[PDB]
C-alpha cells in the first residue's frame, strides 16, 4: 500500500477515468497532486463492473482519451463496442505509460473532509487513518459507483448466492444447471441475461417497467478504418467535441411531426438496421415535444413485438407510460432473442410486485419462483451518492448531504457555495452522462486543472462560487430541463430509485458544446460568478 503523503496541493479521490486525467494532468503543470481510491487498482466502473456481457454503448474510436497523440496512434480498438475486459487493458495501458500507479493509494476509502477557513485548505481522512492535508480536493469519486439495493425484505435469508452487477465478483461465476434470477432490466440487466442465459438449467427475468433497447449491432472494426482514422485523430476528436452529445451522431434536422407515416417508417427503419444509439437524434425534436417523441416510441414498440414468437411474452417487453429517451436508451446484443428459448422465464412484476425474497427464492403476488442464484442489476445511487458517503463539512461546519437534501446545488456542477476549493468531475448541474462521458470528463478535468493552475500562478488560494450565481444556475438548470420531456420520468437521473431521494432532474440537458462555451467564457472572464482570494 502506497502510504499517502501527508501535505499535497491537490487530492483527488476515485481512480477512474476522471481521477487518472486529474493526477496525470496536475503533474504537467507542476503541482504536487495523490489519489486515493477504494480499489484495489484503476479502472472505476470497468474495474467494478465485470459482470459477463459489460460492453461500453459509445464506440470504441469514441469511447477514449484524447489528451494524448501517442495513445491515439499506439492503441489498436477492435470491436464497434469495447467489452469490459478490453477497456480495463486500455486504462492499464494509459496507467502504465505515465507511470500513474506511483501517485495513487489503493485498499482505501475517503470517510470525511472538512475545509479549515484559517488555512483555506481540505483536511481529508481515510478509513486506515490516513489524514491528509490539501489545498484543493477533486472529488472523481464517479456518477454509477455506489451500487443501490432493491427495496423489498428477505435478501439476508436467501439461501442460494446472492450478486450485485457492479460489485461483481474478480473470478467467473459459474452458473450451470442453475436455476437463476435476475432483477432488474436496464442495461446492466440487459447485457448481463443473454450470458446467464447460456450456463443456467433455467433464467427468471424479473422485470418492473421495460426499458426501451434497441440493437447494438457490433462487428468487427476495420482495420484499414482504424489506420486511416489514425490520420485525422486530434481532427476527428475535435469535431466530436463540437457536438451536443460528445459523439459523431448525426443531428436530425426536422420534426418527427412534420414527416409522413412512410417517412417515418423508413428513416427510422435505417437507424434500427444500423444499429446503436443514433436514433436519439433522428428528428430534432423527439426529446422536446410528446407528440413527436410517440411517433418514434410507437416504430420502437412495434418492432419489439416483431421480435418474441409468442405475443403475449411480447407484449410483456413493450415499455409503457413514459416518452422514448427519457430513461437512458439501451443497446441489446440477443437479449430480445433470449425470450424464444425453451429455458427462459420474463416475469411481468408489474402485474405482479415482488413482495419479499424467500430463503428459497423470489415472492411475488402470484408465486414464488425456486432459485439456486439471485442476480441483482438493480442500479446505482446515482451522481450524489458517492459524495453522500463521506462526511464532507463546508465553511461553519456545513454538511453537504444536508445542503444538498433538496437534490444537488452546484455553481455549473463544478463547484458549490459553502464550499471552498473543492470540484466535482462530471458530476450533477453539468452534461455529465447525457453525453460521452470521456468528451465530458477530459473537459472538466481540463478546466479543473487550468483553473487550479491559474489559482497557484496568481498566487491566490481561496476558491469559492457566489451563492447567487449557483442560485441561478440551478433555476437554469431546471428551466431548461423542463423545456423537454426528461424531468417527466422516474429514473435514476431523477434519482427516484433511491428510496426517499428528492426527484429533481439532476443533469444540465442543453448538450456538451454549449455547457463547454459558458465555461470557457467563465474562465475567460477571470472566473466570473467565483470569488477569489
Ligand atoms: C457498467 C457501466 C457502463 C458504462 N458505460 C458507459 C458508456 O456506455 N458510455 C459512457 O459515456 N459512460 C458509461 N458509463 C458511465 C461511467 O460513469 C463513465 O463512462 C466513466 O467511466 C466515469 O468515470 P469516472 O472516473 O468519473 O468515475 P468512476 O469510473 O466511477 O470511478 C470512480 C472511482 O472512485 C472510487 N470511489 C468512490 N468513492 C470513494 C471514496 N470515498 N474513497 C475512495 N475511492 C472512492 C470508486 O471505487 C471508483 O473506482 C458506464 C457506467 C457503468 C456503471
Ligand atoms: N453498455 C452500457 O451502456 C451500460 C451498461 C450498464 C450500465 N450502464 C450505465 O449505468 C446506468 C444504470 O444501469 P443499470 O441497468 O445498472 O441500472 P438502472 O438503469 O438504474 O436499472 C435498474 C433496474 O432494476 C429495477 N429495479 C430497481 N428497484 C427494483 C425493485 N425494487 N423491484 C423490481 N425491480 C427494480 C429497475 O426497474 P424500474 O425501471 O421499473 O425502476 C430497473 O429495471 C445505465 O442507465 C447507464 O448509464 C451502461
Amino acid at each position: 500500500r502506497r502510504q499517502p503523503p501527508e501535505e499535497v496541493d491537490v487530492l483527488v479521490v476515485g481512480a477512474g477515468f476522471s481521477g487518472l486525467y486529474a493526477l496525470y494532468r496536475l503533474r504537467e503543470l507542476g503541482r504536487s497532486v495523490h489519489v486515493i481510491e477504494t480499489a484495489g487498482d484503476v479502472g472505476g466502473v470497468w474495474y467494478w463492473n465485470r459482470y459477463p456481457g459489460a460492453r461500453c454503448d459509445i464506440e470504441s474510436i469514441e469511447y477514449c482519451y484524447s489528451f494524448s497523440e501517442e495513445v491515439l496512434q499506439e492503441w489498436n480498438w477492435t470491436e464497434r463496442y469495447a467489452s469490459q475486459p478490453e477497456i480495463l487493458r486500455y486504462i492499464n495501458f494509459v496507467a502504465d505509460k505515465f507511470d500513474l500507479r506511483s501517485g495513487i493509494t489503493f485498499h482505501t476509502t475517503v470517510t470525511a473532509a472538512a475545509f479549515d477557513e484559517a488555512t483555506n485548505t481540505w483536511t481529508v481522512d481515510t478509513n486506515h487513518g490516513d489524514r491528509i492535508r490539501a489545498r484543493y480536493l477533486i472529488m472523481a469519486s464517479g456518477q454509477l459507483s455506489v451500487p443501490q439495493l432493491p427495496n423489498f425484505p428477505g435478501l439476508k435469508d436467501f439461501a442460494g448466492n446472492l450478486y450485485h452487477t457492479g460489485n461483481w465478483p474478480h473470478e467467473p461465476v459459474d452458473f450451470s444447471g442453475q436455476r437463476v434470477g435476475v432483477i432488474g432490466t436496464g442495461s446492466s440487466g440487459i447485457q448481463v441475461s443473454p450470458q446467464i442465459a447460456k450456463q443456467a438449467a433455467e433464467l427468471f427475468v424479473f422485470q418492473r417497467t421495460p426499458h426501451f433497447a434497441v440493437p447494438a449491432r457490433n462487428a468487427p472494426l476495420d482495420p484499414e478504418f482504424l489506420a486511416d482514422l489514425k490520420k485525422r485523430y486530434a481532427e476527428f476528436r475535435e469535431e466530436s467535441r463540437n457536438t451536443p452529445g460528445g459523439t459523431h451522431r448525426y443531428q436530425g434536422p426536422k420534426s418527427a411531426l412534420e414527416v409522413s407515416d412512410e417517412e417515418l417508417v423508413e428513416t427510422l427503419e435505417r437507424y434500427w438496421q444500423e444499429g446503436g444509439p443514433d436514433i436519439l437524434a433522428a428528428y430534432r425534436d423527439i426529446l422536446r415535444d410528446r407528440d413527436a417523441n410517440e411517433r418514434v416510441a410507437e416504430f420502437i414498440r412495434n418492432k419489439i413485438r416483431n421480435t418474441v414468437r409468442d405475443p403475449e411474452v411480447a407484449e410483456r417487453l413493450v415499455p409503457k407510460g413514459y416518452p422514448f429517451g427519457t430513461k437512458r436508451l439501451i443497446l441489446e446484443i440477443d437479449y430480445y432473442e433470449m425470450f424464444n428459448r425453451d429455458n427462459v422465464h420474463l416475469v411481468d412484476t408489474l402485474s405482479a410486485p415482488i413482495e419479499t425474497i424467500t430463503p428459497r427464492g423470489v415472492r411475488t403476488s402470484e408465486r414464488e419462483y425456486e432459485l439456486d442464484s439471485l442476480v441483482l442489476a438493480t442500479g446505482f445511487d446515482a451522481l450524489t451518492g458517492a459524495l453522500f458517503k463521506i462526511d464532507i463539512r463546508g465553511v461553519g461546519n456545513v454538511a453537504l448531504k444536508e445542503k444538498w437534501a433538496a437534490g444537488p446545488r452546484t455553481y455549473l456542477g463544478l463547484s458549490t457555495a459553502g464550499f471552498p476549493n473543492l470540484f466535482f468531475i462530471a458530476g450533477p448541474g453539468s452534461p455529465s452522462a447525457l453525453s460521452n462521458m470521456l468528451v465530458s470528463i477530459e473537459q472538466h478535468v481540463e478546466w479543473v486543472t487550468d483553473h487550479i493552475a491559474y489559482m497557484f500562478k496568481n498566487g491566490l488560494t481561496r476558491s469559492e462560487a457566489v451563492l447567487e450565481k449557483e442560485d441561478e444556475w440551478v433555476e437554469h438548470v431546471n428551466e431548461i430541463a423542463d423545456e423537454t420531456l426528461y424531468p417527466m420520468t422516474a429514473s435514476w437521473y431523477t434519482g427516484a430509485n433511491v428510496p426517499g431521494k428528492p426527484r429533481v432532474f439532476m443533469l444540465y440537458v442543453g448538450g456538451f458544446h454549449r455547457y463547454r462555451q459558458i465555461c470557457d467564457e467563465v474562465a475567460a472572464k477571470g472566473y466570473e460568478g467565483f470569488v477569489l482570494t
